[PDB]
DNA sequence: AGCACGCCGACT
DNA sequence: GTCGGCGTGCTC
């Protein structure tokens, strides 16, 4: 008989072999019910052949075959298989992550009638306090008066079906089945909204994409906000939609502004399906089949929407391609942008990466000749060198602050991220604590009695006096969630303070990250970036870029939305070249410079990076386990000169809570060479018996 | 991951 | 004398 290698939803980097009951034909990509020691669990058959590696007598059989045809097209299958090894995640978790939950649970991949609880119209007219002390029946009807509740979703909510049942008894609610709907849109597909009123460059862009709309093509569409990136998306979609092919457009988690959705639903008289994290499992399933069956012209979604099955997909476009939201950071740590062009190239399709602030790596491939580029077309910097600081603010700015709160306006003050790792700086002369081993910046660690370089793990006592000018007023950098509110309120009394990370009125809102493109602040007239020092002297080589991204966003947003609001910058080094080139020459010029020196130090995107992080409860066991794997990695047959593994080094968040976090960084000029290096070294991880008593994670191409 | 087996505190 | 803590280990 034949050997069924089936992948299982367990964190084990390998398939499991079983036998077919002869007469059973399951191609790879089908779900099979299969015994797994003590449980009965589902698996995708990764491959069926006629040669195993263990006694065929021991090998249990497969219980049942749940799919006649694979639930993956060959393109998305190949794509998942490649990503499983490039990212080094257990193939079973990768394959399952890519399916609707109901398909991970072995239910049939066909349409099923959806049952919903709805409020009767007495249920929407009877006074809600009429049953005020009826426990949850009340809050159940509350939720009902905002929309239909699915039966199986009730379990996730605070109330139970008992309440809904008691309501149905009292005539307030009722259950029913929303029968599906068939739609043939390809016949009689027009466009509402308007006819296009494009200008010259948008026209040229649509032409360039159209003249290649069939072969693989990667287009970076670069244009600042309001230059009509979306427009040329909808013209591109139109052309692709005329053929009868389908379109997939991806946005950030917080990029689903009903503004953007309502615009798409108007332009086409074809079905659009939009996937936001708030849909239940039945809505996610049916959308999966509607897309695959062709009954859906357009799918709009986020990171996960990349794995959507398409009868005939014609184009895929991702907005705000620079957004970090496209890199999952729990579990399987894939990057939807990179996997997107892979799915685009393997489908022979145009991919459109639209951005107002393009990622440095995509700019790097544009230059390298792998994407083509399609283009569309006050302030004050305040030197803090010596000025007395009032809770971290500069006098020349606090006075320019009150003048803005004077007219009952609002103000955003932007700091570095929560948990930023701080440098050391001389308040008077600008000298920064550098490492005596590499020309890297030292990370200060006040409670630990020492400095510590994150690139070479050196240590030095905290120097009490500046070794270039001699001021005793040596300060850290970055303020973040240190409750600037506490030091701030005494100076701005009766003025409230809040945060904008997840009406009118004069106030100060601190910020730690970039704003959402569909998230404006109407009452804000003043924005100041206090994060320039932390950005420019960080242990994170990407801090500058993220800053320069935030700067060009808040400079164009507040600067020319229609009011003349001001941006102020607070650096101990206004003379800095990268800082100035950004300020007076724009993001693209800064980018070209930042790219050109990422190369001199040999970091992404010129090199490839891989972070292995492990944490423990004693600070002694995780590091040395990494030190062993470090030594084993270097002993790989494919190691040569270019591979470097710095570490082990404590993570930039040393002890989040009680556990202690250490990490090891691998880098190499060749992405797949390094993929082969760790891929081989990973099959022999059982050599180190401690790899199963630390919590270890593997992060390919990290964002940090 | 599940779900074992496997040796030491508070309870009938 | 129990019923139960989760510390290592396996699952074709
Ligand atoms: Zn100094
Ligand atoms: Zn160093």
């Amino acid at each position: 008989m034949s050997v069924a290698h089936v992948a299982l939803p367990v964190p084990l980097p390998r398939t499991f072999d079983y036998l077919l009951p002869e007469g059973m034909a399951v191609k790879a990509g089908c779900r099979v019910r299969v015994p797994f020691g003590k449980q009965e669990r589902i698996g995708i058959v990764a491959a069926v052949s006629e040669r195993s590696e263990l006694p065929l007598d021991e090998l249990k059989p497969v219980a049942e075959a749940l799919d006649d045809e694979p639930v993956f097209s060959t393109t998305v299958w190949r794509l998942l298989m490649w990503a499983a090894e490039y990212y080094h995640h257990p193939i079973g978790d990768v394959l399952f992550h890519a399916l609707p939950v109901m398909l991970r649970q072995g239910k049939p991949a066909s349409a099923t009638p959806l049952w919903y609880w709805f409020a009767t119209e007495q249920g929407q007219v009877v006074d809600l306090n009429g049953l005020k002390r009826s426990r949850k029946q009340q809050q159940a009807l509350a939720a009902l008066r905002q929309g239909k509740i699915w039966r199986h979703q009730v379990g996730e909510l605070e109330f139970n079906e008992a309440a809904l049942q008691a309501l149905r008894g009292k005539g307030l609610a009722e259950l029913a089945c929303e029968a599906p709907a068939l739609t043939d849109w390809r016949s009689a597909y027009s466009v509402a909204g308007e006819r296009l009123r494009l200008n010259t460059e948008q026209a040229t862009a649509v032409g360039a994409i159209h003249s290649a709309a069939d072969r693989f093509s990667a287009w970076l569409l670069a244009g600042i906000t309001g230059s009509g990136k979306t427009e040329v998306y909808l013209s591109v979609l139109e052309n692709v939609l005329a053929q009868g092919r389908q379109a997939l457009v991806m946005v950030p988690e917080i990029g689903l502004t009903p503004q953007t959705i309502a615009r798409f639903r108007q332009r086409f008289n074809a079905p659009v399906e939009v996937l936001h994290s708030g849909l239940n499992d039945s809505e996610r399933l049916s959308a999966w089949l509607k897309a695959k069956n062709g009954e859906a012209a357009i799918v709009i979604g986020t990171r996960s929407s990349l794995f959507t099955p398409f009868k005939d997909l014609g184009v895929i476009v991702i907005d705000e391609e620079h957004d970090s939201s496209y890199k999952q950071q729990e579990g399987w740590r894939y990057h939807a942008r990179d996997l997107a062009v892979w799915r685009a190239h393997s489908e022979q399709i145009p991919i459109i990466l639209g951005s107002a602030t393009p990622a440095l790596e995509t700019l790097h491939n544009v230059r390298q000749g792998k994407y083509r580029q399609l283009t569309l077309s006050q302030q004050h910097v305040l030197d803090l060198k010596g000025q007395p600081l009032q809770a971290g603010l500069s006098p020349a700015l606090i006075s320019r602050m009150r003048q803005h709160l004077q007219a009952d306006n609002q103000v955003i003050l932007f700091l570095n991220r929560r948990g930023f790792a701080p440098a050391l700086l001389c308040h008077d002369c600008g000298w920064i604590a550098e490492c005596p081993r590499c020309d890297s910046y030292y990370t200060l660690h006040q409670a630990q009695h020492h400095l510590r370089c994150h690139h070479c793990d050196s240590q030095r006592p905290i120097p009490r006096q500046c070794p270039s000018c001699g001021s005793t007023h040596l300060v850290p950098v970055g303020i973040g969630t240190e409750q600037l509110e506490q030091a701030l309120a005494p100076l701005f009394p009766e003025v409230p303070i809040s945060r904008i990370d997840r009406r009118g009125g004069a106030r100060i809102l601190i910020g730690t990250q970039m704003l959402a493109k569909g998230h404006h602040f109407p009452d804000v007239t003043l924005v100041s970036l206090l994060d320039v020092d932390g950005a420019l002297f960080s242990a994170d080589f990407r801090s500058a870029e993220r800053f320069a991204q935030l700067y060009t966003q808040v400079s164009g947003r507040a600067g020319r939305a229609g009011k003349q609001g001001e941006v102020i910058l607070q650096t101990h080094h206004p003379e800095h070249p990268l800082l100035q080139t950004l300020l007076y020459k724009g993001y693209d010029a800064f980018a070209e410079q930042a790219l050109a020196e990422r190369q001199t130090m040999q970091l992404p995107p010129w090199t490839s990076h891989v972070l292995i992080r492990a944490e423990d409860h004693n600070n002694q066991q995780a590091p040395l386990f990494l030190q062993q794997l470090r030594n084993l990695l270097q002993a790989s047959p494919l190691a040569d000169e270019k591979l470097w593994v710095l570490g082990p080094v404590p993570a930039l968040a040393p002890k989040r809570g009680g556990r202690w976090r250490w990490q090891i960084l691998l880098q190499h000029p060749s992405r797949v060479r390094l993929q082969h290096i760790v891929s081989g070294t990973l099959a022999l991880i059982n050599t180190l018996p401690e790899a199963r008593k630390v919590k270890w994670v593997l992060d390919v191409d990290p964002i940090e």
